[PDB]
């Protein structure tokens, strides 16, 4: 279901038929070049919902610039039965060199996104199936 | 626009309002426990679009299980003024404890590709702006 | 008068009837996980009163989680008759695990601020009086 | 929420809208320079409130004055789901050097007092935020 | 030009009749001691002005006080025919003394600001001039 | 304050409205590239207000221009209860390529200026604040 897949390229927006609300607060966890927010929704810290903002820029060396690197990873901590608790964690990372278009840059975002949520990719992401 | 951002957790689907379909096919590029498929759409082999899915299961050490991990990156070739050809990336990468519920699974798709496409992250993606 | 005393457990909230109004304002005395705000209303940079609030996260390690610690530290300098100045300092750490019950930590703020300003203890904090 | 933040000084007073009563007695905790005094109101040894009270004394160096500290610990201890209990910890210094005004004494106690208990400083000492 | 010019001192405001506004986001630079926002409203990282903002607070030495440091240095980078990527800088450091008169600070501000925008001064910041 | 500030570009003029009238004369201090123009209004030497003004021109090598550097000192010289007398400084350097657009040149000076004299950053420069 991975090849043969078909997605929207320069899409004029993505949006999604949703559930209930989820809102972010700053947690002042020391992370370089970035923040931390969690949900402040979660009653228990032990498990609380949390995301990472990161943002490297593009270095310059001598005229030419490298792509710089936007990350984001949202985690889901869980308490395993063993005690030991553990996290499941999405990350997006986006490295763009400065010179595309502004408008590539936001078809990306939405294909990406497209990449996660699609049905084509279910079985890839659910099961790990690969073709 | 990071902190108190509010999106939508449990949500029943997301979906895409946008242009011109786009459709992959198997490249051949070796990849290691994975699979690279590019657009049979684009026609230089420059700058045509591709995709790579990477796939490690959960594998069980020493009586229990370790998270497994999905990777997935959509590349934009493009040629720069100085010759060189550089890639611009979307990286989408999601680690999965076996116990995590399967709801919670689809959870974390739909709630990391709405960080993505949300117009609350919109200036941080865009601009690499904390805040 | 500290054995006997009885304080409130589980107090709704706590007030003050009090004089004048003290306005904070960011310093940028360079603080480790923290961050210095003095006074914009005392006029003399030698004797005016400034606090530094430092924190820490819970952080997982090994599986599990360590208690957090969030401290306060209010300062009254003042200039002695030897010419040294001395800092005059009320110090207030809190360290919570993330199991506690959310109620539970404002009960503990609540219970320890009552130990600051509950007569029974009056005698200890100014005479430095064990009874 | 901590810039910017207003609190009172020189309070004539300060008190607390509360619910049920707790009661100190002595523990005989051996405690150097001090007391140790634990909630006769929780009837399960293992989880007793404590408070535990020290007193420094300003020390005579040729005729000068170090300053003197009072310190107050006050501790809930927490059976984990793992079996290991640990303690959640509000701990109380207010170091003053004798020749500080005695008004300016319980001002500091009061001004300590407001910085645990005020909203303004709810998002710093409950989820650790900066700023 | 500048030998003879006439500026207003212990002026009560500065004030601009100008063009369009811009506005800050914080970078996510590192700097040491200091903050980098660039202009969240230029759309070409190569090229988009920033401002870096460095602070060091008065530092004492047994007793005696050290004059402080805040810089800010803003930036309009451009690409030079050579390929090159150069700077255009403007650097404004105020350094001041505690003891100065809080009013005397801002007279600092404002006079260096008309030692920039009088015309007085015009032949000396484009040209170069020394009379 | 210094995040998400907004100050004018592209401004026609700036302005001061303000008090009493300050004029300089030239010192004759000897200084390397540049002038000493000294308050002919105060009456004292010991703590007259004096500005001095460096200039460097854009030096070419084998037809490669190097930016020039416009340098301004003004200085409140006051006596310390110390009896030390130190300078209190504000130094606004513009380095300029020849190459920029006649109209930033003097964008750059306006928007130097909006940074010492806008509300917004009244706290970074008086106190040293940092957000």
């Amino acid at each position: 279901s991975i090849i043969g897949s078909s997605i929207k390229t320069g899409a004029t927006s993505a949006s999604i038929t949703g559930g209930s609300d989820i809102t972010f607060a700053l947690t002042g966890q020391t992370v370089t070049n970035g923040l931390n927010v969690s949900v402040s929704e979660d009653t228990d810290y032990r498990t609380r919902r949390n995301a990472t903002f990161k943002s490297r820029v593009p270095t310059v060396v001598n005229g030419n610039y490298s792509k710089g690197k936007n990350e984001v990873v949202f985690v889901i901590p869980m308490s395993l039965d063993s005690g030991e608790t553990v996290f499941n964690s999405v990350r997006i990372a986006l490295e763009i060199h400065p010179a595309l278009a502004s408008a590539s840059v936001k078809d990306l975002r939405l294909i990406g996104a497209q990449l996660l949520t699609d049905a084509d990719y279910d079985s890839f992401w659910t099961l790990g199936a690969l073709a």
